[PDB]
C-alpha cells in the first residue's frame, strides 16, 4: 500500500547488518562515501539533464536496482551509528512531516545541487539518508518496489 | 607526453565544438550538472572507498573512458560560454599554479567531499572545471592517454 512499518524497517536492518557482518574491513567513513556515490549512479539513470536523448530514463528496473544501493549504504550507515528505537521514532517522525520532497522536485534536475549540499555536511544523520531514499521510493516509485528490489539484490 | 599545448587545447575544444553543433537541444544548465554526474561515474571507477574489495579498481581502459566524460562536458561548457585566447591564457595560468591536486590527494577517497563544495558553488568557472580534470589526468594517468580516450570517445559518438 506503500507505506513503510517499523516492522518492515526493522528487518531491512537485520539484513544489511546480516550482509555487513561478513565485512571485517567495514567503516562509516568508506560507507558514507558510497551513499553518495551510489545516489549520483541512480540520479543518472532518471536522465533528466540528458536533453540529448529522445526517450529519457533507463528501465524501471535498473533505476530501482540502483536506488537499492542507496538504500543499502543507507541501511548500513545507520547499523554502524546505531540505530535503536529512539532513532526509528524520530525518523517515522521525519518521514510523516517532509514534503519538501515531492514528485515534481525529484524529477528537477536542479534538485541535485540540493543533495550535494547536504553531502558535504559533515553533521548528516543517518536518519536524513534513510528520510530521502523511502520519499524518493515513495514518490517516484513505491516503498513496495524498492524493498523488492533491495531484497533481491541481497539474496 | 605528460604536458598540455595550446595547440592540444584548441583541438579539443574545436573538436566538442563539432559534436556539440549537432545538438540543437544543448544547453549550459543540463552540461554543468552533467560535469558533476560524470565526476561521480569517474570516481566510482576508482573504488578507492571500497575497503570490502580485495583489488579495487576499473580496468585502466574504463577510468579513462569515463574521465574523458569529464573533459567533454568540461569542454562543452567552456565553448557554451565563449572561451578566447584570453581564456585560454587563464587556464593555463591556474593549470601551472595548482599543486593541490597531487597523486597523494587524488588517492584519497575523501577528495570527494572537496569536489562536492566545488560542484555546489554556482560560481564554480569553467576555466577550473577544466583544470580539474586535466589534473587528474596528470596525476593518476597521463595527459596523453586521457586525450586519446576522448579523441576515440568522440570518434564514436558521432
Amino acid at each position: 500500500t506503500n507505506t513503510l512499518t517499523t516492522d518492515q524497517l526493522q528487518e531491512l536492518l537485520q539484513i544489511q547488518k546480516e550482509f555487513d557482518d561478513r565485512i571485517p574491513t567495514l567503516n562509516l567513513g568508506d560507507s558514507k562515501i558510497a551513499y553518495v556515490v551510489e545516489f549520483f549512479e541512480w540520479f543518472n539513470t532518471l536522465e533528466t539533464f540528458k536533453n540529448w536523448k529522445k526517450k529519457p530514463g533507463k528501465p524501471l528496473d535498473v533505476q530501482l536496482d540502483e536506488l537499492a544501493d542507496i538504500l543499502a549504504f543507507g541501511l548500513s550507515i545507520a547499523n554502524q551509528q546505531g540505530f535503536e528505537e529512539y532513532d526509528r521514532d524520530l525518523f517515522f517522525e521525519s518521514f510523516d512531516e517532509e514534503y519538501f520532497l515531492d514528485f515534481p522536485y525529484l524529477r528537477n534536475q536542479d534538485m541535485i545541487y540540493d543533495m550535494m549540499s547536504e553531502f558535504y555536511d559533515d553533521d548528516l544523520t543517518s536518519i536524513r539518508r534513510l528520510v530521502i531514499v523511502f520519499k524518493i521510493a515513495e514518490q517516484l516509485y513505491t516503498i513496495d518496489q524498492l524493498i523488492d528490489a533491495y531484497k533481491k539484490k541481497m539474496k
